[PDB]
């Protein structure tokens, strides 16, 4: 009957369109990115109630490190606390660190917010305000918001160049993201330059619809996705990437969940024969490059299995009517 | 017959239970962990036969660096050799470095255990013991065991917070390890808090049944596994992680296989207009976060293929009896 | 007929050979590599038209850092620019930086090749040659080729030891690259020692057919592949790795595509109460360890599905003749 040529046709259609005849191999990627662009910074930051002038120019080595583990990071803001040395000092005044008397402090106590071990003594921090005394690197860094203008706010104007090599082992097929002979001088655009590997970070943040400056103040984790729908047949060959952009960070905005991206970097030195340390809280956006792909190539055994599940249907449609 | 409704029922059962109707997509994860906790260290370490007092407090910046490549490391013990400068010095006495005369040493020789190039001269190291003379950073670090108490033995009391975002692209489904609104203040427990992302390192080492201190002396590689069995149907929806713990390091305990986790960190400075270097052998536990998942969502073509292989069986069971 | 026992036999053959009866699970790997070997460097490098003598010995800490993200790097060449401080200086003379008059320079201009922000002034750089004045770390590094002999040319003689642990979760099977009791003292050979994990970098570069020195001058990205075809049956059990070597870098050799592997490392210090910086351009080869595997174990449901697509064929071959 007609419903049978229609069943055959629906099966074969699902084969040809859903690519059931092809064998699919997982993709293998290695990433090499180079960042370009510099930022000039003139800003006034308050340290310990005293105005200080942070000025200067930041180049590649000043704000970034080469990617490792398919992810690179760019510092967009920072807080610097200098001159720390091992000693005893009162903790920074917080809801949990203020003491009325020595009875309020407990010797040897450790608190998740604090950075030192208490000595069980109540001492003044400033004027008549009293905090608990601790043993740590002194003085203790301020509990302060990241500067209201992100010191490296120019970070949206930076340029990231992404090189991606992909290899399918089952089919012995190697290709790279940048095809030979292309005009390298371009800026990636969703339509105008969908294969251009030159990305602007601000463009990236507009794609996902999040403001760059806001994330740049306190940090975040952004992700770049590279898709490969690759066909290794010849009768319909195609194998290029599709760039998409997703914001990965949670954006909880709760003190308990350590929001944004930041980490503590330590630089050690010696003055007057004393072990000393400058502590730098680093704020920035970490970019994670995720590359995924599927390689299809005509396989005879798969066609055999597919018509295998197809023929039983083909006659069952006869038993049905 | 009855065996036929039983064959139909066994096939359909394997479908409903082994989830044959669903399409399975691979999981995509990015990891962001924050470490919390500090350690106070008072210990006596022998350098060159002289007792020295290692004291002080170690905070986040002092023992760890932000994770990259889905793995973070925590230093648990260390050996420090200070004041090195380019020069000529006798190698540290070993089974392979002791020399009776200049004939025993070979100029320009390189040995896997040694850290310098020999000059072919036999010279005294201490008293009448003689070793081969080498060209390297001097003095050469001691061949010494890591301190019998791990200097940062408090490391089991530390807290690691793990944030995991997972995304299935074929189904356009994004979720994160921490569901919104949960009580963040908890410590992970195999039963009491199986979804709590706050982990204690000592608890981790008890799960895999290995003592934390022993690994902390000379280092090791520990691994955290995060499973996602995710169902994107609705008729039986569920998609949460299962935390499991495996000890990854080999634990060979053979000098040839460089057991444990350690690496050589170099800090450079200048004194009296001389290039100089302090070398620090770092011992610690590296934690590797491995995240895997499968996303199932009802697929009509798969049901078609499955009943496709099912019907042939269904009649063959008739031909059999 | 005979063509039918032949169809049955072809189907069952494809089953037994293409391993259709087995269930395949993806492999999970963590990598731990230790690098061994040192290099002695005596070379004459020209800085600012003045000959300078770079001598000294480089050990593990001097040229490498422990791997993170399944990739380790080894510096093979370097360029060092010392004494930089924040200030105003003329840019290094280039095709884009030479100025005839102040009209040629534009204040506040930024150029991808330059490392500073222009001040719109034309000033002399050397003799009567004039470049545009910029605001940056001064002096600006030379536009110079990497030293004609790679300073760390000895890098091909280095030894990398690779430890790989693989685990299949669906089958609960854990194994490691190094089986217990093997003779560790060996050098990997394609035939003589195909399971030896001790690799020589020069051997690696000969496998892929690229000269080590050439890549060592300006850097590159090399990749080590570890295959696991693992059978968890018993009736034909086998599960060991196959080491293969592929050169991953593009080798474009175009200034626009930033060829080779290099990055900018910054070291900060203070002299006469002035913020200062030494900038080091690092050239080296990054090795990316890619591990892939498939674990097969006899599965009854898969045999059921396979004969499911098989029987329909088995009778259709009867309808055909
Ligand atoms: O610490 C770094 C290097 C990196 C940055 C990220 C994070 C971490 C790994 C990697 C990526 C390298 C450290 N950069 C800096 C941080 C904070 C302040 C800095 N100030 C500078 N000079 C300005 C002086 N003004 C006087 C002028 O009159 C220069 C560099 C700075
Ligand atoms: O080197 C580091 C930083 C890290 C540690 C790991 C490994 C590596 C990358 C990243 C993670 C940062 C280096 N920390 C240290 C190592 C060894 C000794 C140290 N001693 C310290 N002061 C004690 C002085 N006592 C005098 C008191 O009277 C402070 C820090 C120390
Ligand atoms: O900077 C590093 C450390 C690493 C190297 C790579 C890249 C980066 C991360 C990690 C891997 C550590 C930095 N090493 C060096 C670089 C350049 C020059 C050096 N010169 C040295 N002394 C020679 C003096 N001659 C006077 C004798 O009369 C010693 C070390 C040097
Ligand atoms: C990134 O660069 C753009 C242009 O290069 C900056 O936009 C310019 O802003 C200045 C004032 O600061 C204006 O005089 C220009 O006319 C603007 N140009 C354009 C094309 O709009 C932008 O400010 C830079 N980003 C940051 C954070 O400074
Ligand atoms: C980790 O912390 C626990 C408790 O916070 C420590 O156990 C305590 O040990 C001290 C003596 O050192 C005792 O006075 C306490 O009563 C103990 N408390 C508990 C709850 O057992 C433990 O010693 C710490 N780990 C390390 C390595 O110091
Ligand atoms: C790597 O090591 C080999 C041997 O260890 C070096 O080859 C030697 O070169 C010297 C001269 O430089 C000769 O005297 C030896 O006879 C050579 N030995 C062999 C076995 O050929 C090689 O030069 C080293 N690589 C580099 C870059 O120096
Ligand atoms: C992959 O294909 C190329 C085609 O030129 C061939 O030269 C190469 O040997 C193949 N590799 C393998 C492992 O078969
Ligand atoms: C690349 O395209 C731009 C226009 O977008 C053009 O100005 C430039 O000359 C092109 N490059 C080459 C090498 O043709
Ligand atoms: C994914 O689903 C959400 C549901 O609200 C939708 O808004 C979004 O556009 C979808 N994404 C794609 C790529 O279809
Ligand atoms: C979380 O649970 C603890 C008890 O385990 C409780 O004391 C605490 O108040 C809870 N947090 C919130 C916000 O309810
Ligand atoms: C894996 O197999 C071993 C075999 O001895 C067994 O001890 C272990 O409990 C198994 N693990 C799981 C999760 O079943
Ligand atoms: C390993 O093999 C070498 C020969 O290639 C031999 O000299 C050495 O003794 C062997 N090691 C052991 C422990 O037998």
């Amino acid at each position: 009957w007609i419903f049978h040529a229609l069943v055959f046709s629906y099966i074969s259609f699902a084969l040809i369109s859903d690519k059931r005849y092809q064998k699919k191999e997982p993709l293998i990627s290695s990433v090499h990115t180079k960042v370009k662009g510099i930022a000039e910074v003139k800003a006034e930051i308050l340290e310990n109630g005293m105005k200080k002038m942070v000025s200067g120019v930041f180049d590649t080595a000043d704000y970034t490190f080469p990617l490792q583990g398919n992810s690179f990071f760019v510092m967009t803001n920072f807080i610097k606390t200098e001159g720390q040395q091992q000693g005893l000092c009162p903790d920074f005044p917080t809801a949990r660190t203020i003491c009325s008397s020595d009875r309020g402090c407990k010797k040897g106590r450790m608190d998740p917010q604090s950075k030192g071990i208490q000595t069980g003594r109540c001492v003044v921090y400033k004027e008549r305000l009293k905090t608990c005394e601790v043993s740590a690197w002194c003085p203790i860094e301020e509990v302060k918001d990241a500067p209201r203008p992100a010191l490296l706010n120019s970070a949206e104007n930076f340029t990231v160049l992404i090189k991606n090599n992909i290899d399918f082992p089952g089919h012995n097929y190697t290709t790279r993201n940048i095809l030979p002979g292309v005009n390298i001088t371009c800026t990636f655009h969703k339509t105008q330059n969908p294969q251009c590997p030159i990305f602007r970070l601000g463009d990236i943040f507009q794609e996902t619809g999040d403001s760059f400056s806001d994330v740049a103040i306190q940090g975040g984790i952004m992700g770049i996705e590279i898709y490969w729908d690759c066909n290794l047949d010849g009768w319909f060959h195609h194998c290029r990437p599709k760039y998409s952009f997703r914001r990965l960070d949670d954006k909880t905005t709760s003190e308990s969940l350590y929001p944004g991206y930041n980490f503590r970097y330590a630089k050690y030195y010696k003055e007057n024969n004393v072990e000393k340390r400058t502590l730098i809280k680093v704020f920035g956006i970490r970019f994670d490059i995720l590359v995924f792909g599927t390689g299809g190539k005509f396989n005879v055994i798969q066609l055999a299995v597919y018509i295998g599940s197809v023929i039983s249907y083909f006659g069952l449609a006869t038993v049905f009517i």
